[PDB]
């Protein structure tokens, strides 16, 4: 459940927050509109399981295998049972075009996974497109009723550490690992004003990853809703934006503030990036090629 | 309104997040369960601004003025007008034993105030522990009908600088002045177990100041219900904990906690403490006697 009655934590004992020392020294942990900027040191994980099982939470987590990419879903799916929300309820939405394709994953109690059958569209980009109507059309037919929160991933990825509640809230975009030290003037927004993802060079917080996003299940229907008119809008005015839903899901972020932002942390790739000093953890990463 | 359908911000310039650079260098500014502590240097008001006048936004305040204390409402009241919340609607509630000693205080378009008048108890303790009563009371009577966020504050105070919508969250709690660099084994919270305010030497995140906490009515009403029933089993049992009321709030916000916390700037004696350099700003401070 979310916002429900709720009962009070247990007796714990851990360290004190200090707050004369600051949690980092070498990063942003908090945004300018007060949402928390999510790095290892941020967070102490005993106090939020606590938190979240208090209000029986259940996780949604969606991903794409269309065509040659179900070849990613055994490693992605194998993973995730070792660093996703254990110990807490968890639903795995795959959907795809090829149902018997989806490899038979032993999971975890308190753990379930369904196939939905969806169709595959020609072009690479309105396969990843199109998860923005296929996510909203879903949250209608399922989410609503089966789960609390959304968690909206590619496939060609493998969990290597720690993925849980600490990124739970109404609204959450991550933080592209190509671009998290760019200026805003560098970042790879949509600059024609012909489409709905335009952004000016004055404008923009952060560069966020179309590859990991999430929230409530009422505000991931409002983002991929939002998105998939914006990309109509652009289909109708032939127009495609420069990356795709990427650059649609930027254009909503800006205009509507996520109230938690997750750090390169939980989207990288360590073949093209390796492992700057800033990251204490890899968390979510590319596979590679 | 809260937590309902938010349209888009406008096109905005300010200055772009850094992610490479802290916020701040010389304290904590988010709590190990993600709340945001509140520093000036954390926030970008003219966003926030934006995102709660687009909820069209009323927050009510609530202060008591009993017996002597009456003489603290014009200066509390006239410096309110100048520092808290303006652009936004406010309604004052004064809950006072003498309503025709209440000062007649211009205010600002958008701002009223409303006279309640209740009783006058004997004992100083009495009148600072009834007010969670009183305010929860008064939650069911005019404040869910009538205010988004209440804030629940000393009389004996002036404000000298910015408060505004960056406090404003389900439930937020102040760090005390006289405490903020304190270890918990020095804090003064209860520590006889007979009392329903206990907390153990090894327990406690923060010592929470009881001038100045609030949230959503429905967050106030919990903790003000939940203070008063705590209050009376203590009665019952022969028991009133060393600092009243605050000992209480400081009981309900180790178990719930809070999802802001507002540093000393919100909360301040000059006199008593001078102006440390990690004070940008004194917003809310103690009228000297
Ligand atoms: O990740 C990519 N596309 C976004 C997601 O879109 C889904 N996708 C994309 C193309 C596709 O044919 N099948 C498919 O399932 C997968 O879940 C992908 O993770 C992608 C596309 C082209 C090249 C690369 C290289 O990495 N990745
Ligand atoms: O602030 C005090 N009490 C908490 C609040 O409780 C209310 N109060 C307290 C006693 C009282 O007689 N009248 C009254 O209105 C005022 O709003 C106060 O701000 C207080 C009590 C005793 C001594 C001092 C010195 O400062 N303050
Ligand atoms: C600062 C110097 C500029 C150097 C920036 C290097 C990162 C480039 O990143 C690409 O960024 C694009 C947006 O501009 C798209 O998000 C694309 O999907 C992404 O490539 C994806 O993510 C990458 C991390 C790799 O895994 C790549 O194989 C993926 O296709
Ligand atoms: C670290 C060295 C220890 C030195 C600590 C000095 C601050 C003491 O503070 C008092 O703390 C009490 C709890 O323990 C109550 O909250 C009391 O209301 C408060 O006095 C109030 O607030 C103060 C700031 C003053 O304005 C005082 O006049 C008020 O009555
Ligand atoms: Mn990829
Ligand atoms: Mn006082």
């Amino acid at each position: 459940a979310i916002g429900e009655f709720m009962v009070s934590l247990p007796r714990m004992v851990y360290p004190q927050p200090k707050v004369l020392t600051p949690c980092r020294k070498d990063v942003l942990v908090v945004t300018p509109w007060l949402a928390p900027i999510v790095w290892e040191g941020t967070f102490n994980i005993d106090i939020l399981n606590e938190q979240f099982r208090l209000q029986n939470t259940t996780i949604g987590l969606t991903v794409f295998a269309i065509k040659k990419y179900v070849a990613f879903l055994k490693l992605f799916l194998e993973t995730a049972e070792k660093h996703f929300m254990v110990g807490h309820r968890v639903h795995y939405y795959v959907f795809t075009d090829q149902p018997a394709a989806v490899p038979r994953v032993t999971l975890g109690t308190g753990r379930q996974l369904s196939v939905l059958e969806v169709r595959a569209y020609k072009r690479w980009q309105d396969v990843s497109m199109r998860r923005m109507e296929m996510i909203s059309d879903f949250c209608e037919r399922r989410f609503l009723s089966e789960v609390d929160y959304l968690v909206c991933v590619d496939v060609d990825m493998e969990f290597r550490d720690h993925v849980g509640v600490e990124i739970l809230t109404p609204l959450f975009g991550t933080l592209h690992p190509g671009f998290y030290g760019s200026s805003r003037e560098a970042f790879t927004y949509e600059r024609r004003p012909q489409s709905q993802a335009y952004i000016p060079k004055d404008e923009g917080d952060f560069y966020y990853g179309g590859a990991f996003f999430g929230g409530s299940v009422q505000e991931v229907q409002r983002l991929t809703r939002a998105c998939h008119q914006a990309m109509m809008v652009d289909q109708a005015n032939g127009i495609e934006a420069v990356w795709h839903d990427e650059s649609h899901l930027n254009k909503y972020l800006l205009r509507h503030k996520p109230t938690k932002v997750l750090s390169p942390e939980y989207l990288w790739d360590q073949q093209l990036l390796g492992w700057p000093a800033v990251l204490r953890k890899l968390r979510f990463t590319a596979v590679p090629k």
